């Protein structure tokens, strides 16, 4: 499946290159333009764990996830690959936990050392 085609293929985005973030870009976007930290970010996502146990999409709620890139608000490999993606692009991201919810794990939705999939459309970002 996708998680999989992300192992075998995806990009290693992260500064250390201890593969604990990895990109596929599925559909390309416009611009050179890419979100820097502060900016104001609109995307459609949907994720799960890497094992299908649990599943989450903006779409369950109706309208667009909106978050500031870098304050902390969403888990760091989504800081990390946001930031990789221009406006229009589809990507898929394969995270291991020390990039998301780590040892603790977020019970009851992610459980310790949980490795993520997501696929994220980046629609738009603004500067603060
Ligand atoms: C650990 O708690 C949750 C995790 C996730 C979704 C959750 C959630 O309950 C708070 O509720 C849906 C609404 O929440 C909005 C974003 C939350 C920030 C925390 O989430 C994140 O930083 C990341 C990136 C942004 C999108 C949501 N994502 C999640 O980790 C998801 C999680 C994805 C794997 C499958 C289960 C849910």
């Amino acid at each position: 499946g996708a998680p999989a085609t992300v192992t075998e293929q995806g990009e290693d985005i992260t500064s250390k290159k201890d593969r604990g973030v990895l990109k596929i870009v599925k559909r390309v976007g416009n611009g050179e333009e890419t979100p820097m930290i502060g900016d104001k970010v609109y995307v459609h996502y949907k994720g799960k764990l890497s094992n299908g146990k649990k599943f989450d999409s903006s779409h369950d709620r109706n309208e667009p996830f909106v978050f500031s890139l870098g304050k902390g608000q969403v888990i760091k490999a989504w800081d990390i690959g946001v930031a990789t993606m221009k406006k229009g692009e589809i990507a898929h991201l394969l995270i291991k936990p020390e990039y998301a919810y780590g040892s603790a794990g977020s019970l009851p939705k992610i459980p310790s050392n949980a490795t993520l999939f997501f696929e994220i459309e980046l629609l738009d970002f603004k500067g603060e």
